[PDB]
């Protein structure tokens, strides 16, 4: 009854264009069976959604990448907000809320903005950068270990160890074995930079531990949750960031929209996030048997969502393969959705913002005038290298 097909989502190949076995994991069915890894695939919008909000069926506490924590030893000690179910998951998650809070967002914006329009400034001096470690790395490298309250120094940890994080989501393929191989210094770095004082005062790591007297949380949970906004927090956004402008270096008719509306920052940053997905997937694992799309779920098995399949779902979107950025995008499952929905939006939709906001207002024309180069990972999608020369408006 569920089809059995052999494509290896993990695989370089389908990495490098995904698009064609994901229009073919749609059709096959509402729900496939991925005979390579031994997990239900879902790829329609429907299903993709249907599963995200049902927390109690589809469990986070077996973890959201391939490995069941029932079975295998996490290669960390699980996270307590992504990798909890309600109700361990409901105090962590206000806590993490309340420190990414429209007062801490209000805080905050004028730094993000000033950075973003510094550093459009600088790369038009330029001309010629790299969009990536130029611009989609190097912003968010400029304003978010700072709110976090992180020292200069090690600073250089935070991406190898986001890279570590979001390949050990995924199949113990060549791409997480050696992510785990070489992970010991950044884990050993990260790790440290938790406790509280070593978190600048104010910013978001001593946030979270001035949080631990209010009976949401004791003060022994404090660290692993700032090791969540160091997971979750930069390479997030250095992606969501590298694909808006990925985006609006293809589709030069949408920058010039941006341009003649810089108010259209934050829906053409939102419509990168679904046309791109820089979270491609997430994993759930059912706790009891389930009907899902026809297909008899039985319980302990692993279910993979693809994020940006149903983002692209002709069933649910209109030209999905289009990037329009006065699309109505609401709905989008880029940031996930129902009660693990990413709790740092506001801070990934902020930094998106005000950086669509400067290109929208001081660059002219983005071309791409290099080779463009994909970096490989088993959960994010974005870009090694994207050389572009960038016209001064
Ligand atoms: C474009 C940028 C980002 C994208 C596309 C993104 C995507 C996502 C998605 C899809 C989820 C749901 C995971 C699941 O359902 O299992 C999630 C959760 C989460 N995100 Fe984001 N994220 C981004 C930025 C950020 C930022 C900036 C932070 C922190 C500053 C952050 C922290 C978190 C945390 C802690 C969770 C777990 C929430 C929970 O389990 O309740 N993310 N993110
Ligand atoms: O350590 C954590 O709590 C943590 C780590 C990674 C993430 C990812 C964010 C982007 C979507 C996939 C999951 C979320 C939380
Ligand atoms: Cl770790």
């Amino acid at each position: 009854t569920i089809p059995h097909l052999a494509i290896d989502p993990f695989s370089l190949d389908f990495f490098d264009d995904p698009y064609p076995d994901q229009q073919t994991l749609r059709d096959a069915g509402p729900v496939v069976y991925l005979d390579k890894w031994n997990v239900y695939g879902v790829a329609r919008y429907a299903e993709v959604h249907a599963v995200l909000n049902d927390p109690t069926t589809f469990c986070s506490s077996r973890g959201v990448g391939l490995s069941d924590f029932k079975k295998e030893k996490p290669w960390r000690p699980p996270s307590l907000i992504l990798e909890a179910d309600p109700p361990a998951h409901t105090r962590p998650r206000a806590v993490l809320s309340k420190v990414l809070s429209p007062a801490t967002m209000k805080t905050i914006r004028d730094g993000f903005a000033a950075a973003a329009d510094a550093k459009v400034d600088e790369l038009l001096q330029r001309g010629c950068i790299d969009a990536i470690a130029d611009l989609a790395e190097a912003y968010p490298l400029s304003v978010f270990p700072d709110a976090m309250g992180l020292k200069q120094e090690g600073r250089e940890h935070l991406l190898p160890y986001a890279g570590l994080v979001f390949n050990a989501f995924g199949p113990p393929n060549e791409l997480r074995q050696t992510a785990i191989e070489r992970s010991a210094p950044h884990q050993a770095y990260v790790n440290e930079q938790c406790q509280r004082p070593n978190l600048a005062p104010g910013g978001f790591g001593a946030c979270i531990h001035a949080f631990t007297d209010t009976g949401e949380i004791t003060p022994d949970e404090a660290p692993l949750l700032v090791r969540s906004l160091l997971s979750a927090g930069l390479d997030t956004t250095v992606n969501g960031i590298g694909a808006a402008v990925y985006c609006l270096a293809r589709f030069p008719g949408e920058l010039q929209r941006l341009r003649s509306d810089p108010t259209l920052a934050r829906n053409a940053f939102e419509e990168a996030v679904r046309f791109e997905s820089p979270v491609q997937t997430v994993f759930r694992t059912t706790t009891r048997e389930v009907e899902l799309g026809g297909a008899v779920i039985g319980e302990g098995e692993k279910v993979l969502m693809f994020l940006g399949s149903a983002n692209r779902d002709p069933r649910r979107w209109s030209d999905p393969d289009l990037y329009d950025i006065t699309r109505k995008t609401s709905g989008h499952v880029g940031f996930g959705s129902g009660v693990h929905m990413c709790v740092g939006q506001l801070v990934a939709r902020l930094e998106g913002e005000v950086m669509l906001s400067a290109l929208a207002r001081k660059v002219a024309a983005i071309d791409i005038d290099g080779p463009v180069k994909r970096r490989f990972n088993n959960t994010l999608r974005g870009l090694e290298s994207l050389p572009v020369k960038l016209t001064p408006a």
